[PDB]
């Protein structure tokens, strides 16, 4: 139980109840690697709904009852047999309590039952923990899983800004969005789209500028969207998505006939068209909702390759491809499974 609970000393930047937002820690002295993960958990987007969301899930909208420590796992694991890519850096766990994918600038107040303040939770996080070492870094890693992921996407730029206006222009700021990449496709059977839209006006919800002025007002909900908002990005963002990732066929209502069978082979063809361009990336052919906080997420390979690997070899093409340490790592057979070191 080795990361340990802070709460924001700033504490107007709150979940959504209005408690304070906060961290889980562990410092690794002797590392200059800060590796910040935002926890998933999707979202809500009205007041109904966060209303059912507190009453059922309330440690995502809420620090009452959170503890004062937890374990880091996978990626956040500080064990090399656990964590090969990066078991000796400077760990952060940074709760999702703002219900808001990460985007969210509003308080609560006279008119708002609920705050959002995912985007200004991020950057007070930062803050504090220049004071507690992060001043010294080399390289700061925002990631994240499944609202998380798509949340570094919506935040990694902000973070990078955030460092240079304050004073620090040699931190590398990086993104690893895992399981956060989404196609906003037709349904196998008949939004997130609509719930996105609603959402982000509930929130008062950000997204990344020079997405935002591409797309103007009224449809920033684009830039949740990867395909969309990873061309406009400048920091260096890492993708993982399953190819059959569950959220998605789960929005896509799919749970074999030929009907079917055509939908899941395009929707995996889109996927891997949609990473043709994404130089950093790991796709595997898998039905999964599994993420890189799990125990087990060195044991996935594609190509040979697992993603501690291909994160490694990341970090070398960031110091012409790598003799043996590929970073582009999309599968390219058409089913689930047909991988065959997916999860079971
Ligand atoms: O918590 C979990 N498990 N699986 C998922 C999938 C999406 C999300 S948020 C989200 C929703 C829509 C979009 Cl376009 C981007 C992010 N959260 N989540």
């Amino acid at each position: 139980e080795d990361l340990r609970l802070h709460l924001l000393l700033n504490t107007s930047v709150t979940c959504n109840d209005g408690s304070p937002a906060g961290y889980y820690l562990k410092e690794s002295r002797g590392s200059r690697r800060w590796l910040l993960f935002l926890e998933g958990g999707w979202y809500c987007f009205n007041r109904e709904n966060c209303d059912s969301r507190y009453d059922t899930m309330r440690r995502l909208m809420s620090s009452r009852d959170w503890p004062r420590t937890r374990t880091g796992t996978g990626i956040l694991s500080s064990q090399p047999e656990e964590n090969p890519y990066w078991w000796n850096a400077n760990m952060v766990f940074i709760p999702y309590c703002s219900s808001d994918v990460w985007s969210g600038a509003s308080s609560k107040s006279e008119k708002n039952e609920y705050a959002f303040m995912g985007a200004l939770i991020i950057q007070e996080v930062v803050r504090e923990l220049l004071g507690r070492g992060l001043s010294g870094a080399k390289v700061l890693l925002l990631a994240g899983s499944s609202a998380g992921g798509t949340g570094v996407l919506l935040n990694v730029d902000r973070v990078a800004e955030q460092l240079e206006k304050l004073g620090y222009p040699a931190i590398q700021v990086r993104g690893l969005a895992d399981s956060g990449w989404f196609l906003d496709n037709k349904q196998y059977r008949h939004a997130p789209t609509e719930a996105i839209r609603r959402g982000i006006r509930y929130w008062n919800g950000v997204v990344p500028e020079r997405c935002r002025r591409q797309f103007q007002e009224g449809e920033e909900w684009n830039c949740f969207f990867g395909y969309k908002v990873y061309p406009t990005l400048r920091s260096p963002v890492f993708v993982v998505q399953w190819l059959f990732d569950e959220a998605q066929l789960t929005v896509d209502n799919v749970h074999v006939q030929e009907g079917l069978r055509l939908y899941i082979q395009n929707l995996g063809r889109e996927l891997r068209h949609t990473l043709k361009d994404v130089p950093a990336s790991f796709a595997p052919a898998c039905l999964s909702h599994e993420i890189i906080i799990r125990s087990h997420w060195t044991d996935v390979q594609v190509k040979g390759t697992s993603l501690p690997r291909a994160l490694h070899c990341w970090d070398r093409s960031l110091h012409t491809p790598l003799k043996g340490c590929p970073v582009h790592l999309v599968d390219s057979c058409p089913w689930p499974h047909c991988n065959p070191s997916c999860p079971t």
